[PDB]
């Protein structure tokens, strides 16, 4: 199965997150790192994009996640902004899964939509460019876990937000 390789862009870090060496895995610290402001850097929102962003074409990849509360990961638009407090919402380039309060969500707005979906412990995200579309699986049964049908303008980048210690994403492969 041809999957992109995907590593975390340091740039864009919040500060208080936990990258690993391999660029795969993502915590979120206790304490900021002093690092130096990027324009690319989320300096409020506990997020980090891949360094790689997408134009066009169909492409994969899975990402692990822990059983505790606190992460949410997907795609977001190049444009989606670093800066200050910005909603978490697809308004804003921002097309998520997330756990939180021990109930998986889509992060539609302005309500989250409940997916009742059971224990996830890996998920295959699809990004399809050509016709528009951002699909989830997990990856036990394959089983269809939520859509977004985007009609892309610019460039997405895979995203990954940590807001409590205590959970984890990791990339593979």
């Amino acid at each position: 199965h041809h999957m992109v390789e995907l590593t975390l862009d340091p740039d864009t870090a919040n500060p208080r997150l936990i990258l690993s060496l391999d660029l795969k895995g993502v915590r979120l610290g206790e304490r900021a790192q002093d690092l130096p402001n990027h324009p690319c850097r989320f300096d409020t929102n506990t997020r980090v994009l891949a360094s790689c962003g997408f134009s066009s074409g169909r492409h994969h990849w899975e990402v692990e996640v822990g059983s505790k509360d606190g992460w949410a990961f997907g795609v977001a638009r190049e444009s989606v902004r670093r800066k200050g407090l910005t909603p978490f919402t697809p308004e804003e380039g921002v097309w998520a899964l997330q756990l939180n309060g021990g109930q998986y969500w889509a992060v539609t707005s302005p309500e989250r939509s409940p997916l009742s979906c059971g224990h996830l412990s890996r998920v295959r995200v699809a990004l399809d460019l050509e016709v528009g579309a951002v699909s989830f699986y997990a990856v036990e049964d394959m089983r269809h876990l939520y859509t977004f049908r985007v009609n892309f303008q610019e460039r997405v980048f895979p995203l990954f937000s940590v807001c409590s210690t205590g959970t984890y994403l990791r990339i593979w492969p």
